[PDB]
């Protein structure tokens, strides 16, 4: 298991244009596109990404491509992120990639203000940390996903990615 293989199983693969759980036009492996309801302006956005006409349809390669530059752009974002590099630096390679999880879903902003979590992480209080991540909206709206994520953070284990 790898962050590459985790976010595969968490995301999918969907070669065609798909709404993702919060009803946004997405492609490849949790590749969003655009927040608009506008199909059209979704279609824009994956012709721009992939540099060809593609009529809302890619290939696996070109989804694998989206893929590494998006695992690629979190990773950065977190270490550009004052409030998130300290707390990724302090963890195990297994943890780090419960981290890039959480803010490829859910965006860094977003992550960023999970203030007593981050601490509790930092400081290694598993348990704690675990219980508090789960008081969100990301659990109780994405409960097993959330669920494989926490797991991982309490236990620095891939036990909930058999
Ligand atoms: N809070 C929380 C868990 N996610 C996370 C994300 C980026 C850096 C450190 C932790």
């Amino acid at each position: 298991m790898n962050i590459f293989e985790m976010l595969r199983i968490d995301e999918g693969l969907r070669l065609k244009i798909y709404k993702d759980t919060e009803g946004y036009y997405t492609i490849g492996i949790g590749h969003l596109l655009t927040k608009s309801p506008s199909l059209n302006a979704a279609k824009s956005e994956l012709d721009k990404a992939i540099g060809r006409n593609c009529n809302g349809v890619i290939t696996k390669d070109e989804a694998e491509k989206l893929f590494n530059q998006d695992v690629d752009a979190a990773v950065r974002g977190i270490l550009r992120n004052a409030k998130l590099k300290p707390v990724y630096d302090s963890l195990d390679a297994v943890r780090r990639c419960a981290a890039i999880n959480q803010v490829f879903q859910m965006g860094e902003t977003g992550v960023a203000g999970f203030t007593n979590s981050l601490r509790m992480l930092q400081q290694k209080r598993w348990d704690e940390a675990a219980v508090n991540l789960a008081k969100s909206r990301w659990y109780n709206q994405t409960p097993n996903r959330a669920k494989r994520v926490i797991t991982t953070f309490r236990t620095g284990t891939w036990d909930a990615y058999k």
